[PDB]
């Protein structure tokens, strides 16, 4: 109920194209591969077959539920801009769920 731990995860792969832009988003699947220690880029790219890797790593995020979701978004962004990509993800996610 609640949808779970459905909250970043589903953000993150709606507005893929906002992110994967954003620098290098890559980022993501490491820290995911690091903490699951399979959802790697050979995982990945099996799956990237279809729906394109920015929506592979939702998948890795939505297995996790917790680590993946909170480690890729943070680690991703630490590239990108904590500052700016993190405090502005609040509105993002929040929006973005649509319900």
């Amino acid at each position: 109920g609640a949808m779970e731990s459905h909250p970043h995860i589903q953000l993150l792969k709606s507005n893929r194209e906002l992110l994967v832009t954003h620098i290098r988003n890559t980022q993501c699947l490491v820290d995911n591969l690091l903490k699951n220690d399979y959802f790697s880029a050979e995982d990945a790219e099996i799956v990237c077959a279809c729906p394109t890797q920015p929506d592979k790593v939702r998948k890795i995020l939505d297995l996790v539920q917790s680590k993946g979701e909170e480690v890729s978004e943070f680690f991703l962004y630490l590239l990108q801009q904590l500052a700016d990509a993190y405090v502005d993800l609040r509105p993002w996610l929040l929006e973005i769920g649509f319900s």
